[PDB]
C-alpha cells in the first residue's frame, strides 16, 4: 500500500509538469508513410503508418478540425490530447507525437497489432470469470492511475481495450476523458455503458468510470452487456430501474462485485465511498489477484494475438482508402491554437 500512495504522488509530479507545459508540434506528416485506414468516424480516421526514418509502425489519428467544430467537440479533442500527452502509465496507449495543419489534428501513436477486446469477444462468445478478471484487474489499476490525477476516462467498452502482444490491454480514444475536480455535466459516453447519474442529467463525478466496470465485467463474463434493448431509450429505463438480472453460472462473489459496481445510488457505489477503490481491490473476487504482478504484467495472459508480421492488420475490419485533405487556407486556427 506504500507503494501504491509513493507511486501516485510521483506520477502525480509528472503528469503536472506536462499538464502545464503541453509538447505541441512533435513531428510533420511528410515523416511519415500511410499505409492502411484501420478505422473511421465523424469527425476523423486513425490510420497504421510507417515513420519513413526508423521504419517503426504507428496508429495515426487523424482529425477533421472542421468536423470537430462542427460536431461540438472542439474541448473534448483538446482535452483528449493534453491530457494524452501527460499520462504515462502501462495500460493506456503512448501518444509518442502530435502535430496539427491547416485542415486536421494528429495524434500519432503506439500500434497495438492484436485489435479491439470487443470483436475478440465476439469471437469467443464469453470469458471464464478467471479471463474477466485478469482484463478487469487492469482497468481496476488504471482508473485508480487516472482518478488520482482527477481524470475521469467516460468511454470504457470493449471496443476501446486494445489487446497488445503480451496479452495485456492498451486503453484508445481520450475524446471523453476530462479533468475534474467533483462534478461535470456532458451527456457523453455509449448508452449500454451510462451510469444513472448521466441520464438522470444532475451532473456526476468519477463514480461513473466504476458503474462502466461493472458493465464491462457483466459484459465479458455474460457475453452481452446487462442492460440491453432495442433503442437507447429503452436501455436507459433498465439502467436506472436498479434492476438486474445475472447469468446462472455466474459466481456469488461476482454477483455481489457487480451489485456494489452496478449500483445506482452514487453514495453507496463501490469506488465512490470514503474507501475508494480499496473496496474494489479488496473484494473478494479478487482475492486471487496480484495485483503488483498484474502491473509489472509478470501474470500469464489468457490469450496472445496472433502475430502476423509488422504492418499486419487483420485484427482490423477493412474500410476504402480515402484521401487525406490539406487545404492551402489554416482552417479553425483560433479554436485549435492550443493544440
Amino acid at each position: 500500500q506504500e507503494s501504491v500512495k509513493e507511486f501516485l504522488a510521483k506520477a502525480k509530479e509528472d503528469f503536472l509538469k506536462k499538464w502545464e507545459s503541453p509538447a505541441q508540434n512533435t513531428a510533420h506528416l511528410d515523416q511519415f508513410e500511410r499505409i492502411k485506414t484501420l478505422g473511421t468516424g465523424s469527425f476523423g480516421r486513425v490510420m497504421l503508418v510507417k515513420h519513413k526514418e526508423t521504419g517503426n509502425h504507428y496508429a495515426m489519428k487523424i482529425l477533421d478540425k472542421q468536423k470537430v467544430v462542427k460536431l461540438k467537440q472542439i474541448e473534448h479533442t483538446l482535452n483528449e490530447k493534453r491530457i494524452l500527452q501527460a499520462v504515462n502509465f502501462p495500460f493506456l496507449v503512448k501518444l509518442e507525437f502530435s502535430f496539427k495543419d491547416n485542415s486536421n489534428l494528429y495524434m500519432v501513436m503506439e500500434y497495438v497489432p492484436g485489435g479491439e477486446m470487443f470483436s475478440h469477444l465476439r469471437r469467443i462468445g464469453r470469458f471464464s470469470e478467471p479471463h474477466a478478471r485478469f482484463y478487469a484487474a487492469q482497468i481496476v489499476l488504471t482508473f485508480e492511475y487516472l482518478h488520482s490525477l482527477d481524470l475521469i476516462y467516460r468511454d470504457l467498452k470493449p471496443e476501446n481495450l486494445l489487446i497488445d502482444q503480451q496479452g495485456y490491454i492498451q486503453v484508445t480514444d481520450f475524446g471523453f476523458a476530462k479533468r475534474v475536480k467533483g462534478r461535470t455535466w456532458t451527456l457523453c459516453g455509449t448508452p449500454e455503458y451510462l451510469a444513472p447519474e448521466i441520464i438522470l442529467s444532475k451532473g456526476y463525478n468519477k463514480a461513473v468510470d466504476w458503474w462502466a466496470l461493472g458493465v464491462l465485467i457483466y459484459e465479458m463474463a455474460a457475453g452481452y452487456p446487462p442492460f440491453f434493448a432495442d433503442q437507447p431509450i429503452q436501455i436507459y429505463e433498465k439502467i436506472v430501474s436498479g434492476k438486474v438480472r445475472f447469468p446462472s453460472h455466474f459466481s456469488s462473489d461476482l454477483k455481489d462485485l457487480l451489485r456494489n459496481l452496478l449500483q445506482v445510488d452514487l453514495t453507496k457505489r463501490f469506488g465512490n465511498l470514503k474507501n475508494g477503490v480499496n473496496d474494489i481491490k479488496n473484494h473478494k473476487w479478487f482475492a486471487t489477484t496480484d495485483w503488483i504482478a498484474i502491473y509489472q504484467r509478470k501474470v500469464e495472459a489468457p490469450f496472445i494475438p496472433k502475430f502476423k508480421g509488422p504492418g499486419d492488420t487483420s485484427n482490423f475490419d477493412d474500410y476504402e482508402e480515402e484521401e487525406i485533405r490539406v487545404s492551402i487556407n489554416e482552417k479553425c486556427g483560433k479554436e485549435f491554437s492550443e493544440f
